């Protein structure tokens, strides 16, 4: 059978063409629930349309892996809710006979406005997310794709976007092939 995905997220997974060039590295069927501005814990509520789609997709169709990727600093400024999403969202898709993913994504860009305006410094959000994502695995048993990593050991300039929170072509790229070496 092709691999099948299904991504839940936000601009941070639908940017540049990110599911499709998944989709191209892995030869796989991808489907996307995502919504700008969206939170995981949408999914897990069948009052909104993500969580009608994510609840009909498990009901109804087979799945490889289930990606679930959070608003972007809602693992350090929301971290029990995060939690909480990632774990009922892995235990669903583990119920369905598909493996959780998650998409674990960057710390801002040290000195952009979004972070100033969060009132967290670059190490603190840097070291939340981590730990997060970190715990969520362990917790959940989902594979972690830390996106994260490489972008550190990359180019701040060529990864970001001007806003210094959403990814460059270049860092949808990379988190493309993160995700696709993690489900390989």
């Amino acid at each position: 059978n092709a691999m099948r995905i299904l991504m839940l997220g936000n601009s941070l997974t639908t940017a540049n063409h990110m599911p499709d060039m998944l989709a191209e590295l892995l030869t796989a069927e991808v489907r996307v629930h995502a919504r700008g501005g969206a939170r995981l814990a949408e999914h897990l509520n069948p009052k909104t349309r993500n969580g009608a789609l994510t609840q009909a997709a498990l009901a109804n169709e087979a799945w490889d892996f289930v990606v679930m990727q959070e608003m972007s600093h809602g693992p350090a400024t929301s971290p029990t809710a995060y939690a909480r999403s990632v774990a009922s969202l892995s235990e669903a898709a583990k119920a369905a006979g598909a493996q959780p993913v998650i998409y674990g994504t960057w710390p801002y860009r040290a000195g952009c406005a979004k972070l100033v305006k969060l009132g967290m410094s670059h190490d603190d959000m840097s070291l939340r997310m981590a730990e997060a994502f970190a715990q969520a695995a362990a917790d959940s048993g989902a594979l972690l794709a830390d996106v994260a990593a490489p972008f550190r050991a990359g180019s701040a300039d060529e990864l970001y976007a001007a806003d210094g929170v959403h990814p460059s072509p270049a860092g949808s790229r990379l988190a493309a092939l993160v995700l696709a070496e993690t489900m390989g």
